């Protein structure tokens, strides 16, 4: 008969924007 | 009596922080 | 049969580049 559903593993986000202007 | 359990797929994280001060 | 698949948790991205000089 049918089995129950199996959560997957945890990639990184993209880089942040450039820092504060000097 | 049930079948065996089915892991799901691995999303990307949020943007990184702003970089260091200029 | 085995059940259906179970998505996992979403790291923050790296810091951005240095801010522009001023």
């Amino acid at each position: 008969p049918p089995g129950p559903p199996g959560p997957g593993p945890r990639p990184p986000g993209p880089p942040g924007p450039p820092g504060p202007p000097g």
